[PDB]
């Protein structure tokens, strides 16, 4: 339990941690967590994992995030047991995260005119629902049912644009007139995902309903939307890519 | 001022219809309304796009346009279309009589009011991913476009600064198949086959059918201080399935994605 909440967390991000209730603050993420970015710098105000070691397994269990920012750029037996236990602990779990803002910034691409990319949101909540989209603590084989909760996403990019103190500000002050192309969303989403396996049914069904979409573009994004296309197929397709790296 | 409408209209469909002849057009000289039946399309129809691809087969089976001869000034152009087909597939390797002629036109789009319905589109391709052939497809039970005020209330306008269009679109359907059985280039006057398409399980549909609603404000100033694109979309909920063969698949697709839009940079000469 703890040695693994443990390791995992070293290495992303000990003695005080008990896993009795915890509590954190202030974890700054590694450089190396992961797309290609390179995180220039990373942080996570504060977290909290609430756990019901006694009764665990006939109740869910719950995490809250609050204040995790991303900042980043372009570069050049007993564990079989152990694993069940993970698997029904984060198939019922419940999370909420608030204030997040990952913003990337791009200078090299569309050289000469430097770009911030960003998403910002403020609220997120997943948990475990039963197969009519009721939430509850239901442990199933056939499929799992999840709802998601989705409060103030947006999202900016903007073009000709530019300690921990001060940084931690900058990163929380958005959330107002930056050029976002998606105006504040809040909408719900019904994931069900299929652990069958089975041929004969998907993967993965989705049922989202979201309330009044804004986009807006401007002549600058406009302009660069091309480029941008060429930026995404990037991240996403990075390998692919690879090959023509000069070898001389 | 009919006779200049009927040639341009003879110059814009002569573009995308295949065999056009002027004596398709049928008027009511009793409204001024004029239709078409049964339209074919031409192989180089949706070049505009600067796709690479090939339209085997367009079908447009109703087209009606009404037009305010009196009140055009000041009453909007309405245009009907019933039963538009689409099959694509990959390919591979007088002054004042110009400027009235564009400003007319621009005064009849400008407050066009377009509906269309009963529309499958659908993309046929064999060639990349070979051996596992696919088809992509768009159907549209109706699709409506009506210029407004500021307000969103459909009204003739004229404002030199701002275009506000206001689309609903009803039973929006897109669909992924895999492996899929072609139509192909067989000339087996398809139809019969978007006629099915009217009206579930012969279709893998990564979107069920949703209907919504788009408000447009469009900008033609050029000025840097207002957004060139404005869009606020109401929809319905949106249901998305991903096949396990159409997640194997899904990188590909990114890649097709990416090249048709990229396409036109790559052009070789000869």
């Amino acid at each position: 339990v703890a040695g693994l909440l443990n390791r995992f967390l070293g290495m992303y991000v000990p003695k005080q941690l008990k896993w009795e209730k915890v509590r954190l603050d202030n974890l700054e993420l590694q450089r190396e967590a992961l797309l290609p970015i390179n995180v220039i710098k990373g942080h996570l105000g504060h977290l909290v994992l609430h756990i019901p070691w006694k009764t665990l397994a006939s109740e869910q269990v719950k995490i809250n995030i609050e204040d995790v920012f991303l900042l980043a750029s372009p570069k050049e037996r007993t564990q079989t047991f152990a694993q069940a236990l993970v698997t029904k602990i984060v198939d019922n779990l419940q999370i909420t995260i608030r204030n997040i803002h990952i913003r990337y910034e791009d200078a090299i691409s569309a050289p000469g005119h430097p770009f911030a990319l960003g998403i910002t949101l403020e609220e997120f909540s997943a948990v475990s629902t039963d197969s009519d989209w009721t939430p509850a603590f239901i442990t199933s084989i056939q499929s799992a049912h999840k709802l998601a909760t989705l409060e103030s996403l947006a999202i900016y990019w903007d073009t000709d644009a530019k300690e921990h103190d001060e940084m931690l500000k900058f990163f929380r002050e958005m959330i107002s007139e930056h050029q976002f192309i998606l105006k504040p969303v809040s909408g719900q989403a019904k994931i069900e995902i299929d652990k069958t396996g089975s041929h004969t049914v998907p993967r993965y069904k989705a049922n989202l309903l979201f309330d009044e979409i804004g986009v807006v573009l401007d002549d600058q994004q406009y302009r660069d939307a091309l480029m941008m296309v060429d930026l995404f197929h990037y991240f996403i397709r990075h390998q692919e890519y690879k090959k023509f790296q000069p070898k001389g």
